[PDB]
């Protein structure tokens, strides 16, 4: 292990401000070479409860570094390509207490949006932590609720995290298994058009100003050669006892879906997860025109064709390749 100062130098460390949290942890945005990266920052080993769980040990959390690492690869190849997942920087295991200049960011934080977390000030010089340093996407579709210009921005994101999803579901096998909407991160693009390419055919997808980013694999699964990666959470007890929000009950449908053997590929929680977040778009987002062109009341009818009819559809890649929405 290394020291926060090898992934924070000073003038890293000095322009940290926190922008989100979990019971993971702890997330910081940061700018080097002029540009911003996020940092996720995960205790790990120990046998302090933080925000109220236990840490993972080095073995539990190396499904989401080898999936961040594999997602992150999609930008860079050929026959399944996609940008649609984030940017992975770096990964580092930290030993050391919490940095002042953190508690200081995490301070201010508390403050003006406040925290569901404890004060990460508990730890000791040995406390070990995954330091994974990220493409900085933007900002997450919850936070956006009330921000976006019109349904036709829906369109765009939806189009671009199913043909994301599709990619990956060709490429890895790949299942997201934990996509709500403050894991769909978005960023402004001049580019008007967007890439991706599966199993080998090149489109494209109208970028309507944004560029959509898949982010925290978790509870994500996939595969390589036979060898599956992924979260067994088939003993959890709570993930399966939310209430209030849809959210709560694609876990549920997920566990029926698979027979709760969560080794096993099923495509289909990539659909359910994208019916939750076309029911985010039509029933809780707020957008700041309403549909008032043919061309626009077409595009809401259109969306709202999708929400009855994607649940009928076996993969994110049926969707993208059979769903009138896309044609
Ligand atoms: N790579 C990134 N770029 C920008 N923001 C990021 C990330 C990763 C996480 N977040 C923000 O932190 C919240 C909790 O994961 C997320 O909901 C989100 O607000």
């Amino acid at each position: 292990p290394v020291p926060f100062s090898h992934c924070l130098p000073t003038e890293k460390l000095q322009r940290c401000e926190k922008i989100g949290e979990g019971v993971f942890g702890e997330v910081f945005q940061t700018i080097a070479d002029h540009t911003p990266v996020a940092i996720k920052i995960i205790a790990i080993e120990g046998p302090d409860l933080v925000n109220g769980s236990h840490q993972k040990t080095f073995e539990e959390i190396l499904p989401e570094i080898i999936i961040s690492k594999e997602l992150s690869l999609l930008s860079g190849e050929v026959c399944n390509r996609t940008e649609g997942f984030i940017g992975l920087n770096s990964v580092h295991c930290v030993q050391g207490s919490y940095p002042p200049l953190l508690l200081k960011a995490w301070d201010h934080y508390n403050s003006t949006k406040g925290s569901a977390n404890d004060r990460p000030d508990f730890f000791k010089d040995d406390q070990l932590f995954i330091v994974l340093e990220f493409e900085f996407g933007g900002i997450d579709l919850e936070q956006m609720r009330t921000k976006l210009s019109s349904l036709a921005t829906a369109k765009s994101i939806l189009h671009q995290l199913t043909a994301s999803l599709a990619v990956a579901e060709a490429s890895l096998r790949f299942e997201h298994r934990d996509l709500h909407w403050g894991n769909v991160l978005l960023k402004k693009t001049s580019l008007k058009k967007l890439h991706y390419t599966l199993n080998g055919k090149s489109s494209t997808i109208p970028s309507c100003g944004l560029q959509v980013s898949i982010i925290d694999y978790t509870l994500s699964r996939l595969e390589r050669d036979g060898i599956v990666v992924f979260c067994d959470v088939s003993m959890d007890e709570d993930l399966f006892t939310g209430d209030g929000d849809y959210q709560f009950d694609i876990y549920r449908l997920m566990k029926k879906e698979n027979n709760n053997r969560w080794g096993e590929y099923h495509p289909y929680s990539n659909v359910l997860w994208l019916h939750y977040l076309t029911d985010k778009m039509l029933k809780q987002m707020t957008f700041k025109t309403k549909c008032n062109t043919p061309a626009m009341k077409q595009i809401k009818r259109k969306i709202q064709e999708f929400h009855r009819t994607m649940l009928n559809f076996s993969s994110a890649t049926d969707l993208l390749c059979q769903h009138s929405l896309f044609k």
